[PDB]
């Protein structure tokens, strides 16, 4: 997803508080969407890291944000 402002934002805040908000974006789209994959997507995202989808959440008009539950258990 785009926001000027969140885009903004991710791109200049601290990284330690860029990441801690990222992930609770991905964990409230699973509540949302995949609540019972909870626990699956929270064991992904520590493996794989979350500052990888810095740019799709805030800044890509191309991506709709709820595909990233795919993204992250997908290979
Ligand atoms: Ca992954």
């Amino acid at each position: 997803g785009y926001d000027k402002d969140l885009c903004e934002w991710s791109m200049t805040a601290d990284q330690t508080e860029v990441e801690t908000q990222i992930e609770a974006d991905i964990m409230n789209i699973v509540k949302r969407d995949r609540p019972e994959m909870k626990a699956e997507v929270q064991k992904q995202l520590k493996s794989g890291g979350v500052m990888q989808y810095n740019y799709v959440l805030y800044c890509d008009k191309n991506f709709n944000n709820k595909n990233i539950i795919a993204e992250v258990v997908g290979e």
